[PDB]
């Protein structure tokens, strides 16, 4: 009668099988840190979720980079920490060093291990094919673990992927939106930003999964070898699906739409209209052409499809043709 329900294709069950104390952030209790113990050095970024600074920890003098936690409701924090701490360790992911509070005003701010601060964004139409694919497959080893660590990132954009290019080291970052996997839970549907919002972000379909950070990395993908920022650039919500409409076209969205019962509102229909696929050959231009291979635009097609069960799992993904020879000559780093 409702919307169908879904599950995630692969690593459906790891909270379940993992114990109690993992995935239920809430019943965490948040060890806290001396802030005393680090002192700012300089300013990085600033917005509208944190202030970012450079800072040094003066019980040991090493480099450390502390964010400043926006007024966020408690349980949202401790799910942050407690995802990070999970997920501490594992490959690209940003390492979480210590937790403190303000000793006046309580703010709680995060300090990380030092990365240098120079995101994707800033980078990603400067570096050659190969580079664009050894980043890519970067990304997916922080993705593949995650997930397999029963974590959404729901984030991903290359805003939240910082590059130290000399030394060729990634890290994704940004996990404040990020949400353990339980099958059959339904999510909120206000995450990510517009432009790599998922197909059922934009059509309100909450049972979604891992698969949804797969949609957010093709759109990065697609804005890179097709040098076109943002590739899908919606000028509101609505807007946002009708972008990706006129590149996959009309037909599989319904199709999608059909396959969980979604309900759409009556307006949204008219507003989409009929529009056909567009090959992806038709985004490719002489300025650009050097990024763009056959591979490419197969694992492209295999990452932006609306059905969220058909997506390539970051796996699959690694093990495409794509990063042939990148995993070939990684196999001697
Ligand atoms: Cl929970
Ligand atoms: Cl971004
Ligand atoms: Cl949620
Ligand atoms: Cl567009
Ligand atoms: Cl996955």
């Amino acid at each position: 009668s409702g919307p169908v329900p879904s599950r995630a294709r692969v690593y459906t069950d790891v909270n379940t099988h993992r114990p109690r104390e993992y995935w239920d952030y809430e019943s965490h209790v948040v060890e806290w840190g001396n802030q005393d113990d680090y002192q700012l050095v300089r300013k990085l970024g600033r917005g509208k979720y944190s202030e970012v600074f450079e800072a040094i920890n003066i019980t040991n003098n090493e480099k450390v980079v502390v964010k400043i936690l926006k007024p966020v409701k408690k349980k949202k924090i401790k799910r942050e920490i407690k995802i990070l701490e999970n997920l501490r360790g594992g490959p690209n992911i940003i390492t979480l060093a210590d937790i403190v509070k303000d000793p006046v005003s309580r703010t709680p701010a995060l300090v990380f291990e030092h990365v240098n601060n120079t995101d994707f964004k800033q980078l990603y139409q400067t570096l050659t094919d190969y580079d664009i694919r050894f980043y890519m497959y970067e990304i997916l080893k922080a993705l593949d673990y995650c997930h397999s660590m029963g974590i959404m990132h729901r984030d991903v954009k290359p805003h939240n992927v910082m590059i130290d290019h000399e030394h060729r080291k990634l890290r994704l970052i940004d996990w404040g939106l990020a949400e353990f996997y339980h099958p059959g839970q339904e999510y909120n549907v206000r995450v990510a930003s517009r432009y790599f919002k998922g197909p059922e972000l934009l059509v309100d379909y909450q049972m979604y999964d891992y698969s949804l950070d797969m949609w957010s990395l093709g759109c990065m993908l697609a804005s890179m070898i097709f040098r076109k920022e943002p590739f899908f650039h919606g000028h509101d919500n609505y807007d946002q699906l009708v972008r990706i409409a006129k590149v996959l076209g009309t037909e599989d969205l319904y199709d999608y739409i059909d396959k969980y019962n979604i309900e759409l509102d009556p307006r949204f229909n008219d507003i989409l209209g009929r529009h056909s696929r567009k090959r992806w050959e038709r985004f490719v231009h002489s300025e650009n052409q050097h990024l763009v291979s056959p591979e490419a635009l197969d694992f492209l097609d295999k990452l932006l499809r609306y059905d969220h069960q058909s997506r390539l799992t970051a796996r699959e993904a690694m093990e495409h043709p794509y990063f042939y020879t990148v995993v070939k000559d990684q196999a001697r780093m």
